[PDB]
């Protein structure tokens, strides 16, 4: 049951120029498994189970939003939830048709 929004939202920005690619690894580690993508600047890092580039890039930078390219979930590292709402729409269609052809 994620929130139906947070006040993060307004951070998601368009994707980039090429679309999106749900193999592509972490920018750090070079790792193809539990990798996310940010849903501000759309450089991909990886999970916290992983070697936890993706937390990270969130201190790193503050951005908020990252989007699972295992099962397309967003997360907000500010509200410490999932959030699903009309804003991520567009990012999650894109990254479906990436994922499953
Ligand atoms: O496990 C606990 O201590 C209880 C609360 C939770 N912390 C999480 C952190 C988390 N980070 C995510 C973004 C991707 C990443 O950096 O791995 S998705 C996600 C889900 C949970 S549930
Ligand atoms: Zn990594
Ligand atoms: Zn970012
Ligand atoms: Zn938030």
């Amino acid at each position: 049951s994620p929130l139906p929004w947070c006040p993060h939202l307004v951070a998601v920005c368009p994707i980039p120029a090429a679309g999106l690619d749900v193999t592509q690894p972490c920018g750090d580690c070079g790792t193809i498994q539990e990798n996310w993508v940010c849903l501000s600047c759309y450089q991909v890092y990886c999970g916290r189970y992983i070697n936890g580039h993706m937390l990270q890039h969130h201190g790193n930078s503050g951005h908020p939003l990252v989007l699972s390219y295992i099962d397309l979930s967003a997360w907000c590292y500010y509200c410490q939830a999932y959030v699903h709402h009309q804003a991520l729409l567009d990012v999650k269609n894109i990254a479906h048709q990436n994922k499953f052809g």
